[PDB]
C-alpha cells in the first residue's frame, strides 16, 4: 500500500566491485529549511570592502543536492581498492532517489521549541537535466554530500550571479553617462525555478531521478619515464647537432650522442609567470580572466572585474606553494589547520618543465602555451576531488583539461532542487506571513562506475596505497586517519598521500 | 493511492510556443479564509459622504478565483516573444485545477497564534459556467492572480449589487410616497451560492475545471498609414471639388488635386465633449450611464445614480490626460506613484481625429457617433490588461469594442467560488459560534492560446519590444524592470512601453 | 538556353545566443569553497594561508586567444596590419623586408577586448566611401564570451597580458557577425591546422 | 525578464534633408546605409544562453 | 517550347520562414563584358611605390559570380526576423540559376 505510516524506501549503501563495473550505493539523511522566507532577492555580496571587489547574486528559496565529489560515493576502502586494482574508471550511470520525507512544523514558544508533524505539507522537487537554469554546483564547494553515511546532510541555498557587477557598477561618470553599462542591466536574466514544471511530494510519496553519463575516463596509471626517454641509449643516432660559434669556441658539427637523443615531444602547457596579489579578502589568483567591453567604466581595475584562474600551471612543476592545488578537509579549517597541499605523484607526464637555452646556459620558460606534440597527464585526482565540471556553452573551445582535475561535461548530472512548499498564514496586514516548517528525508545516490583492470609485464612490485601511509589523530592521538575520535570526530587525512590519489600506483609503458 | 499524505497534483508552469498554439501553464499558492462569519449581508457602501453617491452590495461568505489579466498567464519573456513573433492570438482553451488543499485550524491564545491541521475539514468549490449567479470578476480589479509564481494569492470576498441604490433610496417625499421606488425593492434578487450543487473537498481530494473559449482575435499588427492615404498621389483623379462663394472669393469648380484624394473612410467613434467632475471620492467619469424610470425620486442627481463611462474616447486622440487610460501596477500605489498612462502605439487606425470645416477653417468635432465607413483598431492592450469582459444579456446591442481593450464575451470563463465549510461549535446561547479555519492550496491555470505568425513583404526592419526599453528601479536603483529588488521587491514597469503593448511592432498593409 | 547549379553545404552553425555572465561567474557565491589560497611573503606582509572567499571562486576557464602586442605600420598605401604572415625560405633575397613580403593578419585580437580602434573590425557600406565617411566600426555585442581580457598579476598588482595563445580550457564566442559579413571562407588545403575561427567571423 | 531585440527604433535618419530612415530610399533614389554597427543587426546580442 | 522570344525563367525572390528552415530567394540583373580583350596577362600590381610592397597577378578574361555575404540573401526584415527569432542558423543548400541571357 501507500500512505502515512508506510515507508517509501529502505536504506541502501555499500559497493559491489566487478571486473567491468563498480556500483557504489549511498544513502544520507538530509534536512532543508525555508530559505529567504520564500523570496527571490538580488543583493550585493560585499567583502570587508578594503578593495573594490564585489559580487551580486540572486538568492532563491530553493536548496539543492550536490553529489559532486568522489569522497561521497567511495569509502576509503572502496577508494583504495579502486585505485589499486584498476587502471581507469568512469561513471556509467547515476540513480538518485528521494524518499521517506518528513515535513514537520516548528513551534517556538519562548526559548524552547517543539516539532509537530503536519502530514499535509508538501515539498517541491525539481531536477534540471537540460541545464535551463544556472548551475548550482561548482567544484570544490562545501555543499557536497557528507563522507560518513550517518552524518546529516544540510542542503545549501541556491543562488546565481545574474551579471558581472563592476560591468553593471553604475559608477560611470558625468562625462560618459554609462549608456553601455545600463544596457547590461536592462538585459540581466532573471530565472525563477517556478517557470518549469516540477513535482510536489507529501510524506507518503517519493521521487526518483536517473542520469546516464557519457564522458572521458580517469586514468590511474603512472608514467615511469618522461616521453623524452622513450629511446634506446645503446643504438647510435643518425642526427647531427650543429652548434653555432660561441665566443672563442668555434662552430662544431657532430653526431648527436647516443645517450641523449632528441625528443619529438614537448612540455604540457602551463603558466608560471604570474603571482598572487593582495589580501586574502580580494580575489588573489595569479591570472584574472575578465571581460571589459568598450565603453564600460571600471574604477577599481585589477581583480575587481574578472575571476581568478588557479592553479595556473597545468602540467608544469609547481615551483612555489602558490601554484600547488590546496584545500581544506573540514569547513572548520582555518589557515594551516587541516589544509592539504597537492604533492608530486611521481608520474613523469606530470610536473614537467621546459628550459630555453641560450648559447651559454639554460633558463626556465615561464609560461608555455598549447604547442604541437605536447603530451601530459591530468591532475592526479584524490578522493576529495570533484567528479565533474560543467563545460560552458560556447562556439569555440580548446582542449578541455581542468587543472583541478575535474571532468568537463557539457551536460553534467542535473541539479536536484528542493524547497518547502509555502504554507501561507492569515494576516490582517500585507505582512504575507507564512508557516514555519522543514523537511528531512532520505536521499540515495547510486552510481554505476565503469572500470577496467590493469595488466602488466613489469617484473617488479609496484607502489600501492597502504594503510601504513596514515597518521594518528584525535584526542590523545591514538586514532588513525578515516577513523572516529572518542568524542565521535572523524579523523581527516593530513596529507595528500592519505587522500590516495590516482596516477601513482600502476605503471604504464609510455 | 489517495489520502492524507499523498499529494494530489504537482506544480506546472512555463510556456510552450508553437506556430499554431501557445500553451501557458501557471500554478499559484492561494489562501482563502472565513468571510462574513459565514453570513450573507446587504449593507450600504458609504464614501466620505461629501456627495450622495452610495452603493449597496450583498456580501457572501464565498471567495473566488479571478484569472482575468494577461500578466498572470504570460511572463515578460513569454509576452515579448508573443507580441514580437505573432500577428494575432486568442485563447483556445483553459484548464483550472485546484489541488493540494490544506485546511488548518487557527488557535489563538492571547497574542501568539498556532496552526493545527485538522484533516477532516472540507472546502466548498463551485464553478459557475452558466452565469446563473452575478459575475464576480470585473476588469481592472486587484483580485487577479499574481504575476510572480512564488507569491501567495489571497482571494477576495464575493459580493454583488442587488439594486441601484438611489433608485431604492427610500428618500422620496411625503407627496409621492415612493410607490414605484418600493416596487424596485420588492423585486430585488437575492442569490445564494448554496442553491446550486457544488463539490466539497478534503485534503486528499482535488478538483478540475475546463473551459473552451470561442471569441475574437487580438490583432498585434500596426497600421503604418491612415486609411485616408490608401491612394496613389501620382495618378490624377476624376473627381471635382466645388467650393461655394466665400466672402469676396468667387465659387470655384476644379479637379481635386492628385496628392490629396477624397477618402471613403471616416473616424472611429468616440466622445471628447465631456469632462470629469467633482472630488476623487464621487464617481468622476466624464459621461454617466444611468437609469431613471419615471416616478422614482433622485435627490442628489448627477453621478449619484449611474455609473461612469470611461475612457469616453474610443478611437479618438486623447486630447487631455483625463481621457487617457491609466492604472496602477501595485495596490500600494497612490497618486502619481506607480501609475501608468497609455501612450500612442503609433498605429494610424488609432488616435484618430475628425475636423468639421466651415468656409474659413477647420474645427475639431467634439463627439462622433457610429457612422458608416468607420474603421478603427481596438485599444493597444498591454500585458497588464484584462483578457475578457462579460457582455450583458440584452435584446439589442451595437458593435462590441470595450474601450479598455478587453474582449466582450457573452459566456466568459466561469468564476470559481470557494469557501470554508462551516464547522459549527457547541454553544449554550444562540451565538452560533463557528470554528476558525482557513485553507491554502495550489491552483493551476493552463490556457491554450491560438496564435498565427506574421509574414510581410516589407523590406525594412520593424519595431520590436526590447529590454533596452526598460528603466532601473529598486533601492540604489540598479535593478531593471521585471526584476527583484535586494529586499525582494519586484520592479514594476514605470511606462506604458515597458508593459509591451500590442499594435506597435508588426506592420499591416491597410 | 539557361543553366543551373546546385550546392549542398555541410558546415558549422552560426550561434545567435548571448552569454550574460562570463564563464568565471558560473559559481554560487553563497556556498563556501574548500580551496585554499596561499600568498607568498610580499615585502613586509607575511605569507598568508586562508580559505578562498565565497564570492570569488577560482575559475577553471581561461581567456580565448588573441594578440594585442602588435600595432599597425606605415602609410595607408603599404600593407599596414599589425602582424605579417610571411614566407621566407632560405637563400631568397628580400630587399624591402617588413610587410613587403607577407600578408597582414587582421584583426589580430580574436576574442580579446579591442583596446584600440586599430584592432576593431571595420569596413565601408558603399564603394564610394572614403575615410571616416560611411565606415562602420564593430562595437561590443555585450556577450561575456566576447571581448575578454587576461591580467597577469605580480605580487603587488595585475597587468594586462599582451598576447595570449591557444591554451587549454579556453572558451570564447566567434565574432558577432552582422548582415554585411561574408558567409564563408575557403579553408586552405594543408596537412595540419589548428581550430578554425576566422576573426572576421566567416565560416571556414 | 524581457530580452534585447533588434528594433527599427535603433536606426537613424539620412539622405538629403535627412528625413529618410536607414534601409530606405533617398528622394534621389539613393539607398540609406546603416551608419553604426547596431544598425547592421549583429548576432550574439539578443538571445540569452545559460553558460 | 524553346528559342529566341521564349523567356527561360521567371523572377524569384522573397523568403519563407519556418521552424526548421528558412528559404531565401533572390534574383538579380547582371552585366558582364569582355575582359582583357580575351587575354591572360601577368602584370605587376604597383602601388604609389613609396614602399617596396608589390604584387603580381594573372588576369583572365573571365568574370565571376560572388554570392558570399549575408546582405545579399536576407533583406533587413528577413535578417531582423532571423536574428530575433532564432538561436542558430546555417545554410543547408544553395541553388543558382542563370537564365534570360541577352
Amino acid at each position: 500500500g501507500s500512505g502515512v505510516g508506510i515507508s517509501t524506501g529502505g536504506w541502501v549503501g555499500g559497493s559491489h566491485f566487478s571486473d567491468k563495473y563498480v556500483v557504489t550505493k549511498n544513502t544520507r539523511q538530509f534536512i532543508t529549511t525555508i530559505q529567504n522566507g520564500h523570496l527571490y532577492k538580488t543583493e550585493a555580496i560585499e567583502t570587508t570592502n578594503q578593495s573594490g571587489k564585489s559580487q551580486r547574486c540572486v538568492t532563491t528559496p530553493w536548496t539543492y543536492f550536490n553529489f559532486n565529489q568522489y569522497s561521497c560515493h567511495f569509502s576509503p576502502q572502496d577508494w583504495q581498492r579502486l585505485t589499486n586494482e584498476y587502471k581507469r574508471f568512469r561513471p556509467k550511470a547515476m540513480q538518485v532517489k528521494i524518499y521517506n520525507l518528513q515535513i514537520k512544523q516548528i513551534l517556538s514558544n519562548g526559548a524552547d521549541t517543539t516539532y509537530n508533524n503536519d502530514l499535509t505539507a508538501g515539498v517541491h522537487i525539481f531536477c534540471d537535466g537540460e541545464h535551463a537554469y544556472p548551475n548550482a554546483s561548482h567544484p570544490w564547494d562545501e555543499d557536497v554530500m557528507p563522507d560518513l553515511p550517518y552524518k546529516t546532510w544540510k542542503l545549501f541555498q541556491y543562488g546565481y550571479i545574474p551579471i558581472e557587477n563592476e560591468l553593471a557598477d553604475l559608477d560611470g561618470n558625468a562625462a560618459g553617462g554609462n549608456a553601455t553599462e545600463k544596457a547590461l542591466l536592462y538585459q540581466m536574466p532573471f530565472f525563477l525555478l517556478e517557470n518549469s514544471d516540477h513535482q510536489v511530494l507529501r510524506t507518503g510519496e517519493s521521487t526518483e531521478f536517473t542520469f546516464n553519463f557519457d564522458c572521458e575516463w580517469v586514468n590511474n596509471e603512472r608514467a615511469y619515464i618522461p616521453p623524452g626517454l622513450m629511446f634506446n641509449p645503446k643504438v647510435p643516432t643518425r642526427r647531427v647537432q650543429y652548434i653555432r660559434q660561441n665566443g672563442s669556441t668555434a662552430a662544431s658539427t657532430g653526431r648527436i650522442q647516443p645517450y641523449s637523443k632528441p625528443t619529438s615531444w614537448m612540455t604540457g602547457p602551463g603558466l608560471l609567470s604570474a603571482q598572487r596579489v593582495g589580501p586574502q579578502s580580494s580575489d588573489t589568483a595569479p591570472f584574472m580572466v575578465c571581460t571589459n567591453p568598450e565603453g564600460t567604466h571600471i574604477n577599481t581595475g585589477a581583480a575587481g572585474f574578472g575571476s581568478g584562474f588557479d592553479p595556473p600551471s597545468g602540467c608544469l612543476a609547481p615551483t612555489n606553494l602558490e601554484y600547488k592545488l590546496q584545500w581544506y578537509q573540514t569547513p572548520e579549517g582555518t589557515g594551516n589547520n587541516g589544509n592539504i597541499i597537492a604533492n608530486p605523484s611521481l608520474s613523469m607526464l606530470r610536473d614537467q618543465l621546459l628550459y630555453k637555452g641560450n648559447q651559454t646556459t639554460y633558463n626556465l620558460v615561464g609560461d608555455i602555451w598549447m604547442f604541437p606534440n605536447q603530451v601530459w597527464d591530468r591532475f592526479p585526482i584524490t578522493r576529495e576531488n570533484p567528479i565533474w565540471c560543467k563545460k560552458p556553452r560556447a562556439d569555440k573551445h580548446t582542449i578541455m583539461d581542468p587543472f583541478d582535475g575535474s571532468i568537463a561535461m557539457d551536460h553534467p548530472p542535473g541539479t536536484i532542487f528542493i524547497k518547502m512548499a509555502k504554507i501561507p498564514v492569515p494576516t490582517a496586514s500585507n505582512a504575507d506571513s507564512y508557516l514555519n516548517i522543514y523537511c528531512t528525508g532520505q536521499v540515495s545516490c547510486e552510481i554505476v562506475w565503469e572500470v577496467e583492470r590493469y595488466a602488466t609485464k613489469n617484473w617488479r612490485p609496484e607502489r600501492r596505497h597502504t594503510a601504513l601511509g596514515m597518521s594518528l589523530g584525535g584526542e590523545s592521538n591514538y586514532t588513525p586517519t578515516y577513523h572516529v575520535d572518542p568524542t565521535g570526530a572523524y579523523i581527516q587525512p593530513t596529507s595528500y598521500d592519505q587522500c590516495m590519489p590516482v596516477k601513482t600506483n600502476i605503471n604504464k609503458v609510455l
